[PDB]
């Protein structure tokens, strides 16, 4: 199917002060998502209401979610919960690597869930899940 | 006093894709209320500030709550310090048997505060909360 | 610089109910920062969301934030993470001395990338960080 | 006909701090129309030009009204001209003894065009108002 | 000058069930407007506070004003207080001949401000009103 | 307790065409408030509602109010029991020294509940009444 | 009476380059009522609802219809009954010759309910039916 | 399961000029439902999309629908087409007898697909719908 | 020209549970549209008067037009007059087969104002649509 | 054609305090155009682009333009290449006479596009461009 | 009187990346106007038609203003003309010696009607209007 | 970097009635800018505050803007200081040759600041400026 989601949580848009911006950051993945015959739809928010409607609705399209839910990784069982009702993979991502880093980012409540799990490779993290979701149609 | 209110927290908007869907829920305890000789008032939300702005109107009404908080029943500070000013029975709900389910489900930040707390025995707990509540006046 | 945000997370508008008012705590902070030579910005909400922003605000204007997060320093990765952008002081105060309360409250996400902290000392605790801040210009 | 409209006015938004709230008032008086086979609408406003427009909705609709007009019902002739277009009985209700109170109380310009009033019941007086028009259909 | 302001206040948009309508009034005092050299603005509002407002800006504008305020004729001291700024001439209008009606009605808080009062010629009180001001220029 | 209520009803947004405006009115209040150690929070409306509201919220925080409610002086009952659910000191202002007026002017609603009254003192009135409130705090 | 609504359906907003625009014929329209000693209000919608909205209005206020409803005079029955309940006139009007053109074009859902109509006369049709009411009164 | 759609098409909010409301009909519709042990969602519009919204979210919810389509009844595939995706019944709903009307009138887009179709029993055949879908549960 | 307007009429948003949801059909059409060189804009509504208005810009800017009008196809006069002001292409696609269909779906008011017409060739017919404009340029 | 535009730009609202008002400027226009067999359109903004706005939509429907553009008629390039599309006369007016005025304003960036120029007639300029326009049709 | 007036047009929002923010020279201002006994009331905008707003309101009440208008100081007539209805007196700052700059900013709309200009001096430049306007009550 | 903002400004919507629309323009704009490797955000205002904002927000991205001004190419100081924030290349296009035209048009307050200036080339200029950025990274 053409469409993967891609969503990034809480102060995933303050990328470039925190140099790639997040609008940056989207039109990287549009365009290698056009590479690899996909549709991307990327969406932020720092709200985990508006995460958890735009999960969701992936739910209700069977859409493939590629997800970096900043600090709401370690923290929401909610999130979890509506990641749970997917149907389509779901690929967690993070571009620093959060088992080099505080005790408590080492702990993922969507890692048990997920299909699989990158980290620490970057903004480049988001063009290799979508090229797995490409390769697995 | 008539008044009852019942809130859910995230996720269970989606019963009944996750069979009885949250608008049935709302009318079987419509319906039990009315026969008890109570009001019931059904709120849902997947947004933690919602959340607590409902409970802090229960507590300037002194009116009694049941509450099923979903996720945040296991991650939430802020909930459980809200239910703190509650003066009205609190009457905690899950549909599931959390304490059969994932480690991290069988600990909650609201049973310490609560009246009770009813699990496991599906929609009908909220029903009983409700009989609970209406021989207790 | 004169501009000292003063940010209080959720059930902080419910001062008075839960003597001193939240729009009382206001005018008192308004004063005190008058009399030392500064100028108070004084927000509150029950949403993370909202608190991350005025967060991300003080980050981009290198303005100091005296934060009492409520029930959020005990549990939210995100707020903390937005904290850390922030290039000026940032003093933790809370009004109750949560190291004499349930265990969980003695664990703060925001204490290892505060300047300092200061709890149990009431509403005073505002006063006197902001007299630090304007003895540290 | 089914249909009866319970509209009150300024102040009555206060009740149970002035023990009985209007929501619980609103649930007392569904719960009596109920089973009295009637269905009531019960609208509280502050606002003379909100008053008047549901009170233009009953005349329009030819349906029966019980006012409690609290302080208007001293002081507005328009909310009079309002009530005097009315087709279906018109029901003046007032919680305290109003007899018993301030001389200026004792005046009323919305009795003269009532069909009847009752004063100094509680409460009790609408439930009371929705008796007779249901044994008057 | 051109322009004259017509105002009604409450119940006067109920004409036509109280033959002719607040609309076709309307309509029948432009035409006369524009016999007579005029532009006539037609308002009307069951508000007090939105006819204040229109007086207000009558007086702004130096503005002459037709006042029919319904009911608040013979209890706001509020609208009196409004009209007592206006330096162009105020013309009191009412449809019924409120001298043979309840004693109530007999009493105006306009009446001692206005320049001249019609009452009981019906709907032609306006359009007389509005020749006077014409032959006054 | 540092905030005071300052409550001006209709036809006081037009002072200084009726010299010294609303803007300024509230621009000397807040001076002399600094002067005294107290918050000043100045508001006006037209609307008798928008009153109630202000005075409803100034019951729900037990602040005290300083009221020049205009013309709604001799004829709002409403006003008056809003203002009688008032636990902190009311004090009425007039600029206009009103027993020198019109008969009508010379009956409050409100002066039976208010703890004093101060008229004829132009601007200044609202300047004692500050004072008075600071010395009794 | 003075007042004739003129009702305009779908399409005949794109007049002048499907000359004349609809705003010309509004003004047009204007110019000939008031010759003839009417008032026309003249509405253009693509929405059938909105038609029916204002068939309404003018069978509540008893007034005339003068009415082209573009391609729903072939094809709506809720336009028709909307219409049926109109107490005045209803004049049907087609700028083109209706019966010259296709087929389904020669049938009327409003023509066996209508008073009268006028097909063919361009532009002037509008104004001819409006000289029709104004001899009828 | 409870609950129940009832869905009104254009011109039924007319109902009661065209003696029962509208309002009226909801509340007798409420009512026989209560008795029933069902929960009946009644909603009206004049617009062929707002229904079709509503048809849609009965579809998604595998809940039974009431429809009285009004003029539309005649004239829409695209209502019909919507009512296809239903699973579970409908049926067709018409106060007046139909097939004892003009031609036009008895012919129906919507027959087709309905379980069943009552016509010219009054508002009673909504109650008789609801008995039906009541006993096959 | 490299503009391309596909409007997809009633219905076609409940496309994927009517496999191909109407997201995935936008996505296949703007990779195909980018491919033959083109720029496609796809838009989707139940309002004929939404429809009326996209056809309207398309007309102004002399766009060609790929049109699946589901239900209306069949019953809107005023949908095929607006197609008619198009000077570019019109291309009516169906993804059924309306011919093998109900004899009410073998008719449409489109097809006699179509340059052509592709029916049951599935989400292709519209690819195809595109193909034919791109070669027609 | 019946309608001319009477566009003007800042600081026109500020007629009469700067005798006649812009209401009543309007109102002398609406007049003359009436007697003159025209309709006219009067608008005023202190927004550019809101300027800009009125005359494309004047330039799209072939009308004439009275354009009194204030202060931008020294300084806007932009709103004269606006004025430049339009088919109809364009005339220049000034109330006052800008040749006996500061040098800056003897210089028009839209006389040398309009058909001409009337400056220094007064209010009388507007109403003399209008017979132009009526006596060239 | 207490109230100035200071108002910064384009790009004064952008202060402090262009070290002192514009909400810092706010803080600033307030300050110092504190200090001198007065009111300051600051506004920014990069809209020609907002500030003209600003200036328009500043002449209805007759108070004072210190305008620093950006590039608007340059080229806007209008702003000019809005000035000069300024009854109070008017004091242009510019932050930068505009004379050492380009040749186009050494030319101003504004000086000729300004009662003085202070350029060069920094931020401090306000606060020196400020004490003028003070010792000049 | 991929992202190159497009800004247009007064009359550019206007294009192709003033053969290629804007639309047309933005359609040719993203087709180039995805064959070199880029994203391109165009955007069109009649408004100097919207323009301004637009080149704020890429003054604080630090991304490159291609802008065609219209008429405040040679009227804007305001638009010349947002252009001097920014760090990236600023290429200035005009689609006619303004050397060409009247005296007024060959003075730019912009090109002093651009990296370079193509004007004469048609829409092909902005392709132009694009491939510049694309082979200067
Ligand atoms: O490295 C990442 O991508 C992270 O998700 C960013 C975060 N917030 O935006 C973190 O809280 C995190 O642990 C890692
Ligand atoms: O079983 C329940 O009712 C739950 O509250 C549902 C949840 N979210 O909606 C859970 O997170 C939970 O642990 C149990
Ligand atoms: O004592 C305080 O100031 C607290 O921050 C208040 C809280 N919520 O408002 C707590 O959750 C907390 O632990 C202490
Ligand atoms: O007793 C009552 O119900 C009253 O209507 C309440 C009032 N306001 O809410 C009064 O003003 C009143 O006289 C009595
Ligand atoms: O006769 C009139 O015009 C009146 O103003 C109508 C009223 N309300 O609309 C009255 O209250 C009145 O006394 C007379
Ligand atoms: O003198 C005053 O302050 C007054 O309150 C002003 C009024 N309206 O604004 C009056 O109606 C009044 O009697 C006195
Ligand atoms: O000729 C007319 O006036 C028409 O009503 C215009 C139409 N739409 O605007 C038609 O559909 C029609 O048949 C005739
Ligand atoms: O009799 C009914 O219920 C109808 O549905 C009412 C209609 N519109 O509201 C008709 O168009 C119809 O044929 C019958
Ligand atoms: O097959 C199609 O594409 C259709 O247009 C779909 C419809 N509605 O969405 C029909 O009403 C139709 O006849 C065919
Ligand atoms: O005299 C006029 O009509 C003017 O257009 C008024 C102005 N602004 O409103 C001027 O800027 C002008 O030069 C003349
Ligand atoms: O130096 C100043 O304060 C200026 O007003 C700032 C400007 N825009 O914000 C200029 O355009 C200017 O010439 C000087
Ligand atoms: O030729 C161009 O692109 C121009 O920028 C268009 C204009 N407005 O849209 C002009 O004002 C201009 O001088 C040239």
């Amino acid at each position: 199917e053409l469409i993967v989601n891609v969503i990034n949580g809480p102060n995933l848009g303050r990328l470039g002060r925190r140099g790639t911006t997040h609008d940056e950051l989207v039109a990287l993945i549009e365009r290698e998502a056009a590479e690899l015959g996909l549709k991307a739809v990327v969406r932020q928010s720092d709200s985990e209401a508006q995460l958890l409607d735009w999960i969701h609705q992936a739910a209700d399209a069977a859409e493939p979610v590629i997800l970096n839910a900043g600090g709401l990784t370690h923290t929401s069982v909610a999130l979890r919960d509506a990641c749970a009702e997917l149907s389509a993979p779901l690929i967690e991502v993070h571009i620093s690597n959060v088992h080099a880093r505080e005790e408590f980012r080492r702990h993922s409540y969507l890692s048990p869930i997920a299909t699989g799990v990158i980290v620490g490779l970057g903004i480049q993290g988001y063009l290799l899940a979508l090229r797995y979701l490409a390769e697995h149609v």
